[PDB]
């Protein structure tokens, strides 16, 4: 088949499913993307925190909270969410509001916003206080008929249901906010180059950015005139600006140009390059014909940390004897085949899977001894071992779409746990450019 360069530039280069790309488009209509949160907490009747179910239509969370904070005259902090839902969509979620009574929110009537009291609690709603998110996505404008699409959906589903779900690939958005350069920067540092790792972040324009800022980076990218850059770069880019300043007093000090950014990107770059390698590996293994929900000799799995979450801490290695027991646990949801996120404390697997892992680090010319940045040790990671399959059991629904006469539409509704993304599920169903998505 065919995969966009955009996705091949970040390790991904195929599809666990051999079905045809459903194609089509998304977010054509606000209601075409419904996301309903699943809570993991309970509230009572007491507490200085009012808990409300927020339903918003085509609203940006920051904007909403900034609106409610003005109406209730409290700081933005007093209103928190468990997780930020998409603006262009119809989304429901739980939130908390400090020192506010039920009756007050019954008098607030904003456009495309619905507020419903759930109760009260002595505890605010912190990022993470939710189990998962129910989805109801709708793909429209497919070059197929309702009949040829429903059948196309059932096949894509079947393989999925059989393989256990969809690959746990690192989305194109994970490598960068608006510009996916993290992995590109983490690769230069490892190799030792700081002249490029710093420039790739300071400059290096992308077709996603406005031709204005796009021309600001392009400028210093071929002139290295950081003095001008600190004059053209919009204040919006604090990190890039902070770095150019360090380069005005300390010339050619690209090595320490990273000591201006907090612990955020500080380690995101290296983690990116890791996610990159991890993608490739996950593919090569999908090519080798070794499924993601079945163990083999020296496959290396993980177990849930007694919290219902797979952790790269306790990782038992499967052998020629425990193989029968390992696979038996997978179908019981107590183990998961994992893939390596290269570092300096990585434990390659053995057998066929071990060959794949070593075959990716080989062609890539990767060096485990390289994940120890000399200039920035704090920036050097030892590696981890993320799972491979992303549990998912979708339910499709095909048909004719009114908005696009002659074309068909698909209603994909499933659910994911906090930390996972819907694009990861959609890609196997639409198999289209991540930007056309």
């Amino acid at each position: 088949m065919e995969v966009p360069e955009i996705e091949k530039q970040i390790g991904i280069n195929l599809y666990s499913t051999d079905t045809t790309g459903l194609g089509g488009q998304l977010r054509q209509e606000i209601e075409d993307f419904i996301v309903k949160e699943i809570t993991n907490r309970e509230e009572g009747e007491e507490g200085k925190y009012l808990i409300v179910e927020l339903t918003k239509r085509d609203w940006d969370t920051h904007h909403l909270t900034r609106t409610l904070s003005r109406i209730l005259q409290v700081s933005q902090k007093r209103i928190s969410v468990a997780g930020t839902k998409d603006k262009r969509a119809l989304t429901t979620q739980k939130i908390s509001i400090f020192d506010t009574d039920a009756s007050e929110i019954e008098k607030i009537h904003l456009k495309d916003i619905e507020l419903k009291v759930l109760g009260r609690s002595r505890k605010s709603v912190e990022l993470g206080d939710l189990w998962g998110n129910d989805f109801r996505i709708t793909v429209r404008n497919i070059e197929n008929s309702p009949e040829e699409t429903e059948a196309l959906l059932k096949k894509t589903t079947d393989e999925i249901l059989a393989q256990g779900g969809v690959p746990n690939f690192f989305g194109i958005q994970r490598f960068g906010s608006v510009r996916p350069v993290t992995h590109l920067v983490g690769k230069a540092i490892v190799e030792g180059n700081f002249e490029k790792a710093a420039l790739l972040y300071i400059a290096e324009p992308f077709p996603e950015e406005p031709e204005e800022t796009k021309n600001a980076r392009q400028f210093v990218k071929d002139t290295l005139d950081f003095k001008e850059g600190l004059k053209t770069y919009p204040l919006r880019l604090g990190h890039e600006r902070a770095m150019m300043n360090h380069l005005i007093a300390n010339p050619e000090d690209y090595s320490g140009s990273f000591r201006v950014l907090p612990q955020n990107l500080y380690r995101m770059f290296v983690h990116g390059y890791q996610s990159y390698i991890y993608n490739i590996i996950l593919c090569r293994r999908i090519e080798a014909g070794i499924p993601l929900n079945r163990a083999v000799e020296g496959d290396i799995v993980c177990f849930r940390n007694e919290v219902g979450l797979p952790d790269s801490s306790k990782t038992e290695k499967v052998t020629s004897e425990t193989v029968n027991a390992m696979n038996r646990l997978l179908k019981l949801g107590r183990a998961f085949i994992t893939a390596p996120l290269p570092g300096y404390n990585t434990e390659f697997a053995s057998g066929i899977p071990g060959e794949i892992e070593n075959g990716v680090l080989k062609e890539l010319g990767v060096s485990l001894e390289g994940f120890n940045i000399e200039k920035f040790p704090e920036m050097s990671s030892k590696g981890t071992r993320r799972e491979v399959l992303l549990e998912v059991k979708p339910k499709f629904e095909a048909g004719e779409d009114e908005l696009n006469p002659g074309k068909s539409k698909a209603v994909l509704e499933f659910m994911l746990p906090k930390g996972s993304y819907a694009t990861t599920v959609l890609r196997e169903y639409m198999k289209v450019n991540p930007l056309q998505m």
